């Protein structure tokens, strides 16, 4: 399948395999999304930052690889990460790589 | 609820709720907002800034975070924060971390 | 009066009174923009940067402020702006402030 | 001829013609970019970076000028300069500007 995800009015589209190569985090856990699914639009509603989801859209698309983009501020970006619930191991490597 | 406001073309989507965390603003207030209604489309219309626009609805989302896209100048989006309404602790906060 | 204007899928949307101001750049001049006009979809095409019409739509929406956004680089701006006719005083005036 | 080009729910829109300006690349050989077509949707999709491909279109539209946005990394961009197949000598060149 494609996947439609629409954050704060700007829509994303990936494919149901991007999202599924990690099961444990919110998008690729079908338990866990199934929270912001909306039937009426069949699609996924986040009302969340925007510049932030690139990378996290990134993050899957390149098998793992979580870049901060350097005009979302630190905070802000570390935010997101949690909440989509990319893990602790992912923020680790993250975590170092930045400061 | 969800709400639609369109700047300028650029579609932007939100929660009844999240505008709701500043209520004295242009689009936290009814009486403040209703002169940009679209009934017809069933959004709010604005011709105006789009880079500034997605840091005015993550300031409503974050609880307060106000940060200026780099690629908007300072004059711009402080017409913008003006224009919405923003309010006197927003506009500190904005001049604190501007200079 | 609504007119959308697509730059290669980007849609922008202003008010018709918002370019009628400046009548002898391209899209203000209804017989230089006709050639760009998509009849089916009711929408004028340009198969151009999408950067750098931000600062196009600004030009219009600011009532005549021609500025270079500073994550486009000049040669691509001047180009835009050559294009889009916004003209010699314009361009001048931008000139001058960069240089 | 248009062509629509969805590159993870952005959708471009281009002409034939400014794509065959560099026919030897993914997007301008029909034998290379038919893997990537939507029989049912009637455009081309890639699971790929946003705003890499802005520029990337852009080089096709100027006639070979190949900029990285600010705010895409440069071992990002570069995966995508290899992926959209622009060639050694334009990856040359791209190389001098950042250094």
């Amino acid at each position: 399948e494609r996947v439609v995800i629409n954050i704060s009015g700007l829509r994303f589209e990936t494919q149901l395999k991007t999202l599924a190569q990690f099961p444990e985090t919110l998008l690729g856990d079908p338990k866990k999304r199934m929270r912001y699914f909306d039937p009426l639009r069949n699609e996924y509603f986040f009302d969340r930052n925007r510049p932030s989801f690139d990378a996290i859209l990134y993050y899957y698309q390149s098998g793992g690889r979580l870049r901060r983009p350097v005009n979302v501020p630190l905070d802000i970006f570390s935010e997101e990460i949690r909440f989509y619930e990319l893990g602790e191991e992912a923020m680790e490597m993250f975590r170092e790589d930045e400061g």
